Parts: structure tokens; sequence; C-alpha cells
């Protein structure tokens, strides 16, 4: 839905994004800019690249669940095989869901991978 729209894009205006996506542009994304955009704000979050058009749309969607289980993503859809299914397809609605629950905290979420990961800033 909507607020959910506005709410996305207003985060990716935010570090650690800091870019500028139109409501419009944001909405006019198919099944496989969705998967994509997912991708890519995995990347951006945990210091990874990958264009989700050399996978098959199956293994984008083990690949990207695999990560969501790491940060303990609840899904709506309760069977975990249609929840698979779904992101593959890059359905929508499912993927506005995670996309309006993980870009917001993505901030908190690149802090927290990011830590322990240089020489120069232990963990301590
Ligand atoms: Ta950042
Ligand atoms: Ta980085
Ligand atoms: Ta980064
Ligand atoms: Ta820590």
């Amino acid at each position: 839905a909507m607020g959910d729209v506005s709410y996305i894009v207003d985060s990716l205006g935010l570090p650690p994004f800091s870019y500028q996506m139109s409501l419009l542009s944001f909405t006019e994304k198919g099944p496989q800019e969705l998967l994509q955009l997912l991708s890519d704000v995995f990347s951006t979050i945990s210091p990874q690249k990958v264009d989700v058009a050399k996978e098959v749309p199956d293994q984008t969607a083990d690949r990207l669940i695999g990560f969501l289980k790491i940060i303990k993503y609840r899904p709506n859809v309760q069977d975990p095989l249609l929840f698979r299914q779904l992101v593959a397809a890059g359905d929508r609605e499912t993927l506005y869901q995670i996309l309006r629950w993980v870009v917001p905290q993505a901030q908190l979420l690149e802090k927290r991978a990011f830590v322990g990961y240089y020489l120069s800033f232990p963990d301590m």
C-alpha cells in the first residue's frame, strides 16, 4: 500500500543509502527490479553486490531469505514455502512488506554488521 511506499522511499533518502527515488519510480518497479532492490539493500548493509539477472529467481530467493532469517524477519505468510515462492516471483505485496520492515533500520543494521569488521575498529 501507499503509506508503505512513502515510508520505504523516505528511508532510502536517508543514510546508509542517501538516494532520491521518486514515489513513481519506486511503484514502477516490477518483480525483478524489486528483488534487485532488496539485494542492493542487503549489500549496502553488510560490507556482495549481486546482479539478480545472473541468478535464477529461486536462488535469489534462497539467498535473500537466508539474510532475513539472520535478522529475524517474521513474514506475514506463515508458510515458509509460500514465502519462498512469493519472494521468488517477486510478489509485490510481499516485497513491499520486507522493504518496509527492512529499509527503516538499515542504519542500525549496517552499524551492527560493520562491527568488528575493521582492524582499526575492534569490537572491544
Ligand atoms: Ta554508511
Ligand atoms: Ta563499506
Ligand atoms: Ta558501507
Ligand atoms: Ta559491542
